[PDB]
């Protein structure tokens, strides 16, 4: 059941808790006989910006340059930048992809974003035909390990910043679910700048221990594609019948599919129903 | 009433609609006697990645390096990287900041995100004391001009991707409202790869015309800070009384503050109530 796992880290300092959280996981997975691959973006000095350099050879139409087309084509033609391929080879091998990073401006780190924008190529990572539960990565599992500066309360429903589930949605459903991944519960660590030395260790211990059975956890619930007429005809809308039935439901499905009703609960924070 | 405006563009090609949308705005504001400043990030070859190079001189504690502290301090001590200050000077002058960019992975472009993470320094852009409607930029107005590859329907409540409002929330409330900005209605252009030549022009015309009166539009509604006990004591929670009262309300306040109830409407797309 256990095999290869990819750990993507987005942090410049080796003295950070984010780096700790990194080694911990690596150390953990290894003991359980896994095979860990790493993409320490800051270390690799990975390139975040997307440009016509990601492609090799004739640019087809270098006049009215368009990245989406130029790249998915470069992909099939195997003319993609070597540093971008390097990653694909890793993704192709990883069964479990883990993203370690400090929450920055309600989102993912610039350098990480770029990895998404550059690595997750159309044709490889996704296709209008192969979206969400049809995505290419449906056999792989992924989760987010985040480090927050603010406090847990700040993200509660009555907190200043608002529901944390909303924040994760764009990342978990928008990028990972999109591509096909099975999104597991996110590892949330609030304000480590406030947590004392003890807790920090117990947190690393909890981390390690949670990894002993990551592969056996249930994924987060995202609205299944079946509920939609996935065609440019219907406009990719929730099927009339499904809308019909859903009318009898008091709750929405997921954060993005609240359907105007009350949003479930920790739909994006806890895996269950 | 009219004066300086900053336009930040995140697009590599000068042949893109996003570039069109950019000149249009510039051209428009200028006719109305504005003074336009620009930060074509790809052009400027702006640096997106955040690291200890953004600081000049002695790094205080270059042992357990921590970017939040090291930077806000470099800010006050005027020891910030020159390219980062260049922007600050622009922000300080701009009355209206407009962000033009193609939606990428349900978010902002890597290079743009970096600008956020690097330019919006603590002490200048925000402070735990000065957040949201207390933010430093409360006198400036901002809006997002986005270009989507997918179709409008795809983002509807019954669409594959889900409510568009959720997507914008992290950006509009999380970054812009946070810092103090008055967030105006976002300029949404869905799938221009499908819109015909005509529409494209009319869209640019609409754009132009909408700018003749941007400064007079009403901002989007975000839950006012007054509703919270903004202190590390209470944990920045919605005041008990406010919770009390809010109990009689059927709808939540904003996307992030849905308070478990039904989310208003185009709280993030249309400015009104
Ligand atoms: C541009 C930007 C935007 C941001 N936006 C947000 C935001 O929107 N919301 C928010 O909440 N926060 C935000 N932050 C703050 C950020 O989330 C925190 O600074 C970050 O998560 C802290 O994690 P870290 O791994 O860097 O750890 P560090 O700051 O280094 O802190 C780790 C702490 O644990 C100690 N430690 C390190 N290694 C170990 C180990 N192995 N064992 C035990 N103890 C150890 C360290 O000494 C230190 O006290 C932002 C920061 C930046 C720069
Ligand atoms: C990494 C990545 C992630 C993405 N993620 C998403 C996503 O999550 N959701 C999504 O919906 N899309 C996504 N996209 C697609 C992206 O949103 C579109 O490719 C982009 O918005 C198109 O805008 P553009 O300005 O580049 O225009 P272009 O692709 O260049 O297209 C402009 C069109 O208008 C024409 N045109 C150009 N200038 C003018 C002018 N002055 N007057 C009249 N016509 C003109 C052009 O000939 C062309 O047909 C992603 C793309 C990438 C590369």
């Amino acid at each position: 059941a256990a095999r290869r796992a990819l750990i993507v880290l987005a942090h410049s300092e080796k003295t950070s808790f984010n780096y700790a959280m990194k080694e911990a996981a690596v150390e953990a997975l290894k003991k359980r006989g896994w095979e860990v691959l790493e993409s320490d973006l800051y270390a690799m000095n990975f390139n975040p910006i997307i440009s016509r350099n990601d492609i090799t050879g004739e640019l087809k139409d270098s006049k009215n340059f368009q990245y989406p087309s130029e790249s998915s084509l470069a992909y099939k033609e195997g003319r993609l930048s070597p540093d971008i391929v390097a990653e694909h080879k890793k993704l192709e091998a990883a069964d479990l992809v883990i993203f370690q990073f400090p929450l920055q401006w309600f989102g993912v780190p610039a350098i990480l974003k770029g990895w998404f924008e550059r690595v997750l190529v159309a044709g490889f990572a996704y296709t209008y035909a192969a979206m969400y539960d049809n995505g290419p990565f449906q056999n792989k599992k992924t989760l987010l390990s985040i480090t927050t500066g603010g406090s847990g309360s700040m993200y509660s429903l009555q907190g200043v910043h608002g529901d944390m589930n909303v924040i994760l949605w764009p990342i978990q459903s928008g990028i990972l679910r999109f591509c096909g991944f099975q999104v597991l519960e996110p590892q949330l660590v609030y304000s480590i700048g406030h947590t004392p030395p003890d807790a920090r260790m117990q947190i690393l211990e909890g981390w390690k221990k949670r990894l002993e059975t990551v592969w056996e956890e249930t994924p987060l619930y995202f609205a299944p594609s079946s509920l939609f007429d996935l065609n440019f005809q219907a406009g990719f809308l929730l099927m009339k019948e499904v809308q019909e039935e859903q009318k009898k439901n008091k709750f929405g499905l997921s954060v993005g599919h609240h359907l105007g009703k009350s949003i479930p609960a920790d739909n994006q924070i806890k895996a269950r129903k």
